[PDB]
């Protein structure tokens, strides 16, 4: 649902840049087999920026179909215009998705009051559970704990994906919200720390290629076995880091292809193919994780 | 025209958030009378984020209609997906605009090679002059001088709006490009310094409400009369800063309403109304400028 | 020794700026009564910058005398010249102090290799336990985990005071060092988080005025009772923050005087007396902690 | 003299870390012959951190002796304790130096009021001209234009070495001070820009090895011939950057040894020898400058 290891799944493409159903099926089967807790469909790692809203909706619907009730699906629904966020969210009302992942408006840099009004309006136009998503290095704005506290009072706003990498946020938010408000890491390299501080899981890029390890790490964390979990984390740490050696999802798509999980590593501009140096870097991190 | 004072014009709205033709007419007449060099239509200050492409195109076409050949119009055409940037650009071919202002992709954080391929592709599929736009605090990426130098070799990539406020960029770029490449500030508070270092003009928010002073300041700067320009700049400096006291364009729209230039200061979510404290700060800045 | 709540004790002064023995006695008695684990004498909070080395040594020796074996004393021994760090350390060989707190060289910005050679040389000229101290916002340099790992191999380098406030450092260092290497927070506001991640205690400014609460919070943390500890943390959080409303130790000296723990709040230039606004801010934080 | 090219001179050392008179003589002769405006003796580049005050005074006196009235000498006199700054300044009264270079207190992070009281007190107790020195990356504090403006009203506070590399500071300070207050860059890579904006000269590291070019560049700048100055600056830019590839003055001392200007490139801990990679980078920069 909204704890454990949640994959921010890639949108695998053919050489033409359109969704590859065979590759998507292979990925979803992989996540089901690996014990991944849920799938975020067409988030950032899924190239939400370069898909139009129809293409976005097609991918979510296909993912839901292919999941065939075996694994929960959360739709990425972020937009920097509130009217567009509402419209996108409405496409998925009564779809079968279990909730939405919705980013702070990017580029237009709203105030904390603007963030509050944005997310409150979105929540008011849906019965779907809403997961807030904060990632200031990409958006140009920072949803602060006080505002998260304000929004947690809205019935269907039920958690946050916190991608700052600033671990002080965990307990700053936790003290402002109720005990069933979910705290998820959006920063693979600090995710275990985040869970050790009280976080409930991670929406992960690494999980695309190390789904079983990630699922197992998060289980150990939930059970309080942090030393055991850390052995897995150490094995994965080069991936946590190097999957961002070039802009996400360039590295993770290449890694998926290298592992035979997808047919091609094609992306849409302005993402470009991985450099030779990048390939070798990512290959070494895969080797270190014991996946090649 | 791509030198002097260029206004990043507001998109004036009625109480329902729809473009107000009467207010727009008034602003354009004001810029014609006040010596503004050109108008950037539906840039950031024009709420490009919250207009759909149809509304966007409509505002540009309305701006061209109302300008009636008396002042050049530049269209905001930026998008974080290269195919969308290209499509948006095609809408304005043979419209009568003189050029396009196109921002680095926001939120998806492309590499320098990605930025190169993005802008190259946009420029390939139009004859319109292209002005690059770098604003890392808003986008999450930074178009570096080296890449600007590469792009400047493309025939119709003719300049850059450099909004870092990092004045070292002026001569880092100038040394890598031809003498005809236009360097424009996108940071009002440092724009005179930017011109003193070699810059050719400013794409300005302040110019929305101090068009005449901005035009004179930029002409004095172009003539090398920096001390004289700086007297004007000192009167405008509170405005240069306080027009960003709350997210742009909240302050500048309020200022326009206060001066009688627009009927309402309405914005679209996630922009929200100016706070009382903001009104006070902005009004004091307007008075410092001699405008009220 | 080197776990639990360790106070970074102020150097109380008379109106002339010299150490006040009566006030120091009162403070040490207070720490003994409160269950403080150890005292850091003439660290940063003790105005190491503005005491000469003789005055510094006099304060340490007086503190040791007054402690009279009831509470362990660690001497601040940092210097930005390695020869001076050695000389200062040598003053305390066979003194009765149980160890030294030694900061990364400030102002001259040594490399990681320079930090390594600096601390290794210091450790080689003493039998005293050495605690490394990293505080990049004050020093202009950052002792990275890899270098800490290197230094932990030196016999008498036994821990670190990590004052970055970056909680990812805890486990980055922990995985590189042996299990008896001590990890202490140098950032009051994040100290409980730091302990929850595996830290062993804190060298605290807050402990100067809330010694009993701090001791109790750290005991709960060590026992794994983080929820209980967090209630205390929440009571102290305004102090954790506002004791830096003006440069440390201006606020904490005023707070000590207000609580009747020291006779005067005098400091040495370039520290200056607390502002009226600062007094009221700190008074409110004391009130919130239930200390006034 | 407090305009043009002023060298922040190295303190050349033998293999035991003691000042090398023969090397110092050679450097001073070089600066006399090459048109350098003045010498800053025992500043940062002179390893002020690792000389005691006796060695410090000795080097300044030796520098004055060797200069023999042929070039003005400015003493580094900065300290993070106001009483020490004052004491150090008294050592140089009637020495023959023309002024003092005095840094904002490092490590203890005083407030703006603290900085004001610090420099005011230093200036009160000498007749020597005082040049303020701001370098926040090294000190942990930032002397802001407002405070510079306050201090400039003190009779013998005559200028500032502004080493932020933030070029907006030039006119922010210039507008708050009299036309006779000297603005000097402390950041070689941005120093020509700094002069083009209104600055009067540079206290330079690069000038240690490119004294003639630096002197010509600064004279051209003062005359308004910025394009001509910039040609020189472009040849020196690799040096401006790569002299900080490892901590200053490690690169510049190696460069001086490589040119034959000093007998050895020895430094004091915590400075350590240049790496092989550093040698290669610096040598390439020297060749770009035409010096080898
Ligand atoms: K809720
Ligand atoms: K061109
Ligand atoms: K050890
Ligand atoms: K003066």
């Amino acid at each position: 649902m909204f704890t454990g290891s949640i994959v921010a799944i890639v949108t695998p493409m053919d050489e033409k840049g359109n969704v590859c159903r065979a590759s998507l099926k292979k990925l979803i089967d992989y996540h089901v087999a690996s014990g991944t807790s849920a799938i975020v469909s067409v988030g950032t790692t899924g190239e939400s920026a370069t898909l139009n809203h129809d293409e976005h909706a097609d991918v979510v619907m296909m993912t839901l179909d292919l999941a065939d009730g075996r694994i929960p699906v959360i739709a990425g629904t972020g937009a920097n215009a509130t009217a567009e966020a509402i419209s996108l969210t409405q496409r998925f009302n009564d779809s079968g998705i279990v909730g939405c992942l919705t980013v702070t408006p990017y580029y237009n840099r709203p105030s904390q009051e603007g963030l509050y009004q944005h997310f409150k309006a979105i929540a008011e136009h849906t019965d779907l559970p809403q997961i807030l998503y904060n990632v200031p290095s990409a958006t140009g704005c920072d949803l602060l704990p006080e505002t998260v506290g304000r929004l947690a009072k809205v019935k269907n706003i039920i958690g946050i994906k916190e991608a700052t990498g600033n671990l002080t946020r965990v307990n700053q938010i936790k003290e402002l919200v109720s005990d069933d408000f979910v705290l998820l890491s959006g920063d693979d390299a600090s995710a275990l720390d985040f869970m050790q501080l009280g976080g409930h899981g991670v929406i992960s890029v690494t999980a695309n290629v190390a789904a079983r390890d990630m699922a197992q790490m998060c289980k150990l964390a939930a059970e309080g076995h942090f030393a055991e979990a850390r052995v897995i984390n150490q094995r994965l740490m080069p991936l946590h880091n190097k999957l961002f050696v070039e802009p996400n999802p360039i590295p993770v798509k290449w890694a998926c292809k290298e592992l035979g999980l997808v047919a091609t590593d094609t992306l849409r501009l302005p993402m470009t193919p991985i450099t030779d140096s990048g390939r070798e870097t990512v290959r070494a991190a895969l080797k270190h994780a014991g996946l090649l």
